């Protein structure tokens, strides 16, 4: 299958080489599989989903997306233009107010709360969890990431975007998860990703196009953005059968863009998402 005019970080992805703007990708599209997006909230009414994503656990008055940011990732996830995945199952977990902030006993019981409910749901293909959000260092935070993984969930999160060593910064220090830092249009480290040891992979972070709250769409950047676009390819992959939710990770490492992006610290893997699809 092929979307012309795609955005930018959509071609990258499927692409050895920047500058390109169609999206290539097998049509299964990740039909089977579940996505979580634990975050704000998510707009499931926006057109471009389709149907396809539902509010499933909120902590506040509200499961709707006041802030915009929640709604910004799942479309990166697997809206019908925007999305790596398209037809994939989107979830909501809102563990973050409408300014976008939360404490971590809410953020680590919305963990819990996936690991227990994807026993409630219809995922034959496999299930994710995107989690663009983030704080200082804690072990426990740390280790309800480490437990949502072991439970047979795909983890990915943000390194975060304080341009230092995320081994500082949860659950980005995690080593269990997928860590995942962020690029721009030019094959460079986005100026704001952290970095490390503890990194994973890099994906498309700086100017990136998707849904927003009001049935609209904006372009904006950061670590939360490249991490639904791994999340959104691990849920491609597993629906293919190439990987399962326990080794995704070091499948998308193995099979990555290797040595492409520049302004890459020594001692951080230079590998960029890759679908590695022949059309």
């Amino acid at each position: 299958a092929a979307q012309t005019n795609a955005p930018w970080g959509l071609a990258r992805i499927s692409s050895t080489s920047p500058g390109t703007s169609t999206y290539y990708y097998d049509e299964s599209a990740g039909q089977g599989s579940c996505v979580y997006v634990i975050d704000t909230g998510i707009e499931a009414s926006h057109p471009e989903f389709e149907g396809r994503a539902q509010m499933v656990k909120t902590y506040y008055y509200s499961s709707r997306d006041g802030n915009g940011h929640g709604t910004h990732c799942a479309g990166t996830v697997g809206s019908r233009t925007y999305g790596v995945a398209k037809k994939t199952q989107l979830f909501g977990v809102k563990v973050l107010d409408d300014n976008g902030s939360g404490q971590y006993s809410t953020i680590i019981a919305g963990m819990d709360f996936v690991a227990s409910d994807k026993n409630n749901r219809n995922c034959p293909k496999g299930v994710v969890a995107s989690l663009s959000l983030g704080g200082g260092y804690s072990s426990s935070v740390n280790s309800a990431a480490a437990r949502l993984q072991s439970s047979g969930v795909m983890v990915a999160v943000a390194a975060g975007n304080n341009n230092a060593d995320a081994r500082n910064y949860s659950p980005a220090s995690e080593p269990s998860v997928c860590t995942v830092g962020a690029s721009d249009r030019y094959d460079r480290r986005s100026s704001f990703s952290n970095y490390g040891s503890v990194l994973d992979i890099f994906g498309p972070g700086t100017s990136i196009l998707s849904t927003w709250i009001g049935g609209s769409t904006r372009s904006i950047s950061g670590t939360s953005m490249a991490t639904p676009h791994v999340a959104g390819l691990a849920a491609y992959l597993m629906t293919l059968g190439k990987t399962t939710a326990a080794s995704a990770c070091r499948y998308i490492a193995d099979t990555a863009n290797k040595g492409d992006l520049s302004n890459i610290p020594f001692g951080t893997v230079n590998l960029l998402a890759y679908n590695n699809y022949q059309a």
